[PDB]
């Protein structure tokens, strides 16, 4: 039941044994993320929950090494993050709902400036960030009535990332994530 989330840790961690180059893993571990998200049969309802004032970041597995991180972003009705970038490469797999994601660009200054139409992913679809493909965007819950759910994977501990956020006028702060649940699920039970 939680296999498909075991099977997407251990087959991201092979992927990651081979020390591939950023444009591979976003491809290959890309289509490992769309398998997990491809199907909505095993997200615990515990990590779907959504927050009436924030959206929520659930840690759902770390990598010892740190190598990566997988965490439930659960998406209230209307809600949506601000601008801000990851420093590391980032996949997001839609599995509920839906989200769009803007990208902004600095200008000379350092402030954010609009780059481009939004995206809209839809459920089973994948887009990826990084400081090389485009790491600065915002992120909204396409729906304003129900949740929406992706699963996201970072290239480190997402949680512990120092990293940016930008205020509503356009000034960039620092800026770590954290993460909103003390427990982690258990896939890893394989007695049955
Ligand atoms: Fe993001």
């Amino acid at each position: 039941s939680l296999a498909p989330l075991r099977e997407f840790i251990t087959g991201l961690s092979a992927l990651l044994d081979e020390q591939p180059g950023e444009a591979r893993i976003l491809r290959e571990g890309g289509a490992l993320l769309a398998r997990l998200v491809a199907r909505d049969d095993w997200l615990p309802d515990a990590f779907a929950q959504p927050h009436p004032e924030y959206y929520q970041q659930m840690l759902l597995h770390c990598d010892s090494a740190e190598r990566f991180s997988i965490v439930s972003f659960v998406w209230g009705p209307g809600q949506r993050t601000p601008i801000h970038d990851h420093t590391v490469w980032g996949l997001i797999g839609m599995l509920r709902g839906a989200e769009y994601s803007q990208p902004f660009v600095l200008d000379g200054s350092g402030r954010p400036v609009l780059h481009g139409e939004p995206t809209r992913l839809e459920p089973g679809h994948v887009e990826a960030v990084s400081p090389t493909v485009g790491d600065i965007h915002r992120v909204h819950n396409a729906y304003d009535d129900r949740v929406s759910i992706s699963i996201h994977v970072y290239g480190a501990n997402i949680g512990g990332v120092r990293r940016s956020v930008y205020t509503e006028a356009g000034e960039r702060k620092p800026f770590i994530s954290g993460y909103s649940n003390p427990y982690l699920p258990n896939p890893w039970d394989r007695s049955k």
